[PDB]
């Protein structure tokens, strides 16, 4: 019913929302930690002062955003701000393939503004210090291993997005706060593994910015989190679809 | 339904437990801390033994209180409990111009009794070692950086309440726990930028018995927490008036 | 429609439940915090190594239960499971008198167990440690502090289950899980203050299993738990009743 | 109407989410805490930097990935994914005997994978330094001790499903969040005693894994996981079908 130019505004809205408010804390909490001890490597400051508390206050700034995002726009766009929900729904026949491209883009420029907004509010440390919280693999984690964590974990955000937001069956009025719960989980556990992106966009934004205002060079990890997001998201379409039929 | 004399009373009494609870815990945090050695300037002491877990923890000490405030006066008042919300409304034709300055008083004084009610229950050390959790840029965000925070996190709350409390198709019963949690998400992020207030009233309380009881001027900061939250709701309120048209 | 033999049954089983696991995670938290070095006397364990992120966690694991009793059990007596708020509903004609003494003696007994067997569960240092998470006014905290503290913090709990138990308005389904975060919002901001125990019951068990067990006597505090959350209770539901006229 | 084909293929998934993102959790907690300095032996590292709320952050990462799965495999298998809850049902003939067998064998088999697939994305540290989130008694705990703990929070699991869930009167929608987030509640308490399993097949997955990739064998407490849960959970199906006969 809403316009495509109105909906492609308020996709934009919601991945600006997404990343200003999600990669933000992260962004914030290494800034607090900043110049404090680690008991290891692979604790990089997230976890220094409140252990896993960290991660789930980080997935849960994120949760609660997108979850705000959804029950504010789903009745307008849909609420999508995510290439690979956009690109699972559309392997499905539930969205269509001619509003897939405005989609992305409204989303990957959302996501650049939001990191570039917030950086703009907490200062330069948001990038120097915090990363503008970009999404890479962690200390002793590989390319490989981080790719398989992006797919797990798509592939729960998407099956969930299937089952509470797209079925017909679906509990009215459940999908904004299961949707942006369920990320806040995923982060929990994955955040200290690749970041746990589970979204293109949410990836892009703080990787633009935090190559322009931070010198950071993040790119050659940028597959990762264009492919393992998507496949994750394609398998738990395909299989919500199968389990169902 | 209900006379606008109950009305202002079930305001006052919704601003004064938002106050009291959330300001509260934020207060707490920081007398438990005392004391301690922070890693750096930017971290003052909330965030210093939970880490991001102590902006989480404040943000859903305001948000629960918010729900609960919801859910018990929303069917009286509307529970706007915040200045911004109130013109917000107005400013899209969804409350009287007529009532906007009693709900304001309302809420003002609301917060001020709330503020000072738990300064009796915590002990002087609530204002002089807490600040009653009185909002003000933190070290090193300049005034502007704070405003842009205040518009940014009362935007993302006042567009949530258009979805979800103010369109007629938003899911019954949900917008309580959504507007409560949506304000836990945001002050987990800005917390530690601009304090997050999102409210005029809910900085107007701690700063008035900080004044009193603390001695603390921090009035030369108010007009932040003044301009920041109405534009943003504002804008927000147009936005999705826009959006949906 | 069910008997009063079972629905004491149930006010017994709800209320064991609420202690078990609330009363439960605060002596836990002192348990794995015992021997580490607070910053000052106001912070006694709970908060060293989460800071307000410990509060919110006990004050979670308080809401969580209290949310999946009020599921399980509402339907059977109502789940009062504290006796202020058994109280507070007698008050305005929402339950009968006859009923008020065999819930509280339910309420008290199914407290007293709930304590008892966590004992039996976490071994003798959760009494001696932890305290069995018994509710006392912290440290420089006065009498009539404590006092104040819970009738505000059960005012606020009981005006919201006026809102979204007791009146006919209320959304259905929501009950239960509001009433509970509400709960763990109220730990959060004055768990460090009194205890939070807006129960009587919920303060009989754990002193009574603590002075059977610990050889600790807080007897003397006893009053500060009854009249403040029946004050409290009473307040809100007439308030409630006011408003709503 | 699901196929029992699809139903099994169902449960193994929820129950390879349940093990990959909860006992994930707990891994990566002990893995950014390596290294650190626990004030007493009952802390094993999880709670070393943030105390409870390391604790309820694990079970919110279980709550939330629960959440997530019931409301995606609901309508399709009940989402079961816990032998107690498949025995429990059926002790009340709310599932029949004759697939009690097949669920189990595929919650099993769910779990060994989820751990599995876990131990490639974090790396072999998540074994010899996280166990994989084993459930075990903790320090100073006995077999009794925790054999109790497992049935007191299997009884509040299993009376919450029966009461949200099995019950024809129970609020639709609201099962997912609800168990998920009581599960979060029970492990935020129970965690540091046995380590809150509340189910045979979230144990069996990380022990076998753990036997495998760790060398620890800790099959010599998988009595513990079998008996506590599947008591208590036909406790409680036969305690609320009595106070609801």
């Amino acid at each position: 019913m809403v316009s495509l130019t109105k909906r492609c505004i308020a996709e934009f809205i919601g991945t600006f929302i997404l990343v200003f408010f999600g990669a933000g804390s992260a962004a914030v909490t290494l800034m607090i930690a900043s110049g404090g001890t680690s008991p290891n490597p692979f604790n990089i400051g997230i976890g220094l002062l409140g252990g896993l508390g960290d991660w789930v206050a980080i997935g849960l700034a994120f949760g609660f955003a997108i979850a705000a995002s959804i029950y504010a726009l789903g009745n307008i766009s849909g609420c999508h701000i995510n290439p690979a929900v956009t690109i699972g729904l559309w392997s499905v026949k539930k969205f269509p393939g001619r509003e897939v491209v405005p989609y992305i883009i409204a989303q990957l420029l959302g996501a650049a503004f939001g990191s570039f907004i917030f950086l703009q509010c907490a200062g330069i440390g948001a990038a120097t210090v915090g990363g503008l919280g970009a999404t890479a693999p962690f200390p002793g984690i590989s390319y490989w291993q981080a790719m398989l964590a992006e797919v797990v974990g798509t592939f729960l955000l998407m099956i969930t997005i299937m089952g509470i937001a797209v079925d017909e069956r679906a509990p009215k009025g459940f999908a904004g706060i299961i949707i942006g719960l369920t990320v806040a989980g995923i982060i929990t556990t994955l955040g200290n593994i690749s970041g746990s992106s589970l979204n293109p966009a949410r990836t892009f934004g703080p990787y633009l910015n935090d190559m322009i205002f931070a010198g950071t060079d993040l790119w050659n990890y940028y597959s990762i989190y264009v492919i393992g997001p998507i496949v994750g998201a394609v398998l738990a379409a395909l299989t919500y679809q199968y389990l169902t039929s």
